[PDB]
């Protein structure tokens, strides 16, 4: 168990369910603390473990204000320079005594030198109880390694341009951060918000985050940047919607550095019935060639 | 009449000086407190005073972390349905003992029914010490009452070269006890985008000299997404004027249209190491609307 | 001697009552401001006063959103290296005009050099109006100086049934202008875990009556992870006392071991759905240390 805290009114959305960004920030905190503690076991160069990838997060059951969140983490795998961390988020009602599993996630972290930033160090190794666990971890590692290799016109209903949305945010201070960079939590909250906007615009009904499927942090964001979090619908099942979210970082004045793509993610959203079963959502129809390529790649991700 | 706090690390801008948004939020808080207490003075219908206009804010000298901010407020004038409030924000260094006058502003508030909102109620009158005070107040009131009646590939020093925008989804800690959001969140965002546009146009360090006309046209509720767009309007040889507009869109109801929630005019300058305004690059308008806005920027400059 | 602000939605819970943690941080802020101004009065070494002890905080009456808090402070007694500050928190309803005495506290601060931290400096003395004031101050100072020298499967209403803990990574708005964290957030987390254990033991709505001995043993720097652990010590027929302990371990430097940063005693009470205090279930000790802590908590209760 790496983090435990109380959900408060500011942790929720306007409706009263706790924000996806808050759950993501707790997940990141737990994974980062245990990964950082593990990569300084053998007392090497002083390092901090940075989140590089959210392999997957499942929103199994909703969390609400007043409940206590216990988020625990276990180090499954460590590569040459990366560590895989599995994290479980449970909610407990302190009066009712009930405890449910709210979220389940897998993340990837990599240690960065504190002395000379941008320098990756070698993860110390971990000892496994069963060899099948270690090879299954290696298989997942090689799978994720394999996987790694915006204009809007006048909109018609149920088109990509119709739901396409965007947030623009000036990154502020980070005083007590481990490094000079800002945590993935702020950016993930913004990504979740843009995904929710796109889903609600496309489906015109209640919506729920089913899962966040692949969050990649391409490079760090420093203070004084202004980030554009752009969200677009990529592919829809009959009962689910997929949203690509892209985070681009721009220097305000510094033309020494050019605009770059800082992060990318895929959100799977669903709308449920009063009973709690996934209801049919309107189907997205692509119009351009790139939209249809992204729809096909969404179907491929759907069946694999 | 009084509000006072200590400036802390989250209160600062990227530079490490107290954010302009934080100063504006404290000014709004002080004005709202004193006018709300005054508009329930005579024990009428229970009401709350809402900020409607920032007539002007002067950033005289910067404030820094660790200092204590003292914000004082005085009700200058009362109309039939509005209150004019003058506000001073002073900084106090608790170690050196030094105290500077950091900002000076005057605001306009309107009391709104708590029982039946959207109903504007009648401000109780204030008694003036001299008749000249009330006459100057009426003059200022009538002045403010009268005055209220897409970027392609850019070339440098144009409006399009500096034009920028922030987009924000209004969440739950932006709003008050009711669904409306404080003027503070919006003013902080306007200041941020104005600073962005000014830094893009002038390519050096800059500082807000004054905030000229913040008008709050309509309320913003939770669940809206607001676009705070900033563009440069007119430049002196040593000063720049930035227009900031707040547009609010309903996310889900496409029956409902986008509306203009707030508008303001920012004056930015770039200063020397000594502290004197240095020449800023000149804005050249390209379209007809750009120079129309440049011409009224010159008009505002000469008055 | 004074700080005042208006309470906003983030300072309160869903019901509209201000969190105890926010009141505690405001008390700390006011005390620190005046302690810092006094310990730089006569132009010694440039220093800032850090909160070391909360002698007691009484929650006399609740404060709610929209009311403005006026926090006043007075320097009661100063030792060789510490300053005693008494603080009153008053709430003002700006509509009804009513003002209540909400909370009253006594705190201890110690000046630390800004140039070389960990260096304690000598508090300048204060001149008393009556000799009895200084004599009572010396008595209280010597009293406080004297005073400073695992849950298995549980059965209901024992210590293990209620014992709880929070785990927190020091985040971005927790710290001061320097690497240390304000006492306010730490006290807020202590109040939260005390409320958690109290609600687990009492199965009702509950409220903090008073917090008695908050000691800040050592500072917490950025990059620590703190465990705020709370366990029940002794229960009256209508009151509960909860001991809260704050332990900090460094995440990155594994060279350093766990250390005890803070400790406090919270007394909680149980309310009805109407709002009347109901009798609380009696805590039963099982071990020898549990019964020692129950008896010494009773001793603290009878004082
Ligand atoms: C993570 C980061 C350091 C990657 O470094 P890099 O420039 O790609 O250098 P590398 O040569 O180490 O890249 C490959 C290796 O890095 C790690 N890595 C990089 N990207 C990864 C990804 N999407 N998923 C998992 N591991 C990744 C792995 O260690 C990978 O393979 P390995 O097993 O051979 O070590 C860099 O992209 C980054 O910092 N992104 C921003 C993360 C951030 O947000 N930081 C602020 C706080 S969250
Ligand atoms: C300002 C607001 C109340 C205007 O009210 P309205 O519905 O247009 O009603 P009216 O225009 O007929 O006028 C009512 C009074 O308000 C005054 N008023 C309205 N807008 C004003 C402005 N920008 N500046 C100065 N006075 C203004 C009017 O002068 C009038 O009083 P008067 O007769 O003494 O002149 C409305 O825009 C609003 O609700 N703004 C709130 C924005 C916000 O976020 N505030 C802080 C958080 S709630
Ligand atoms: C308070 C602190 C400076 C104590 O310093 P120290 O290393 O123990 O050195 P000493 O205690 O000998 O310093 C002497 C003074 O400190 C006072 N002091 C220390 N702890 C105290 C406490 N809990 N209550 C009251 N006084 C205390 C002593 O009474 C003494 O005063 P005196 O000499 O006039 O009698 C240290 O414990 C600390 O820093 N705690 C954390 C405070 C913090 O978190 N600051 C950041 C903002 S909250």
């Amino acid at each position: 168990i790496q983090i435990c805290r109380i959900m408060r009114p500011d942790d929720a959305n306007v409706a009263g369910n706790v924000h996806g960004g808050t759950i993501l920030k707790m997940i990141e905190e737990a994974g980062a603390i245990i990964s950082t503690r593990h990569c300084n076991s053998q007392n090497g160069e002083r390092c901090v473990a940075a989140l590089a990838r959210v392999e997957r997060t499942d929103f199994l059951s909703p969390m609400c204000i007043g409940e206590v969140a216990h988020v625990s983490a276990e180090i499954t795998y460590t590569s040459k320079h990366s560590v895989e961390v599995q994290v479980h988020v449970m909610s407990e009602n302190i009066l009712t005594g009930t405890k449910k599993l709210t979220n389940k996630a897998t993340l990837w972290y990599v240690p960065l030198s504190l002395k000379n930033v941008d320098k990756v160090l070698e993860v110390p190794p971990i000892v496994y109880l069963r060899q099948e666990q270690e090879e299954e971890g290696r298989k997942r590692y090689e799978a994720q390694k394999l996987e790694r290799m915006q204009p809007v016109l006048n909109p018609e209903p149920n088109t990509v341009s119709y739901s396409q949305s965007s947030l623009i945010h000036l990154v502020g201070p980070s005083d007590c951060t481990l490094h000079g960079f800002v945590h993935g939590g702020v950016t993930m909250k913004l990504m979740d918000e843009v995904a929710g906007i796109v889903a609600a615009r496309h489906c015109k009904t209640n919506i729920v985050t089913a899962s966040v499927d692949a969050i990649n942090f391409h490079d760090k964001i420093r203070k004084g940047c202004v980030i554009t979090i752009s969200g677009r619908m990529t592919f829809t099942s009959n009962k689910s919607m997929e949203i690509e979210v892209l985070v681009d970082a721009d220097p305000v004045v510094d033309n020494s550095q050019k605009r770059y793509r800082a992060a990318s993610a895929f959100f799977t959203y669903v709308s449920l019935n009063q009973e709690g079963k996934p209801m049919p959502v309107p189907q997205l129809v692509p119009e351009t060639e790139d939209e249809k390529k992204r729809f096909e790649e969404g179907k491929g991700r759907y069946l694999q």
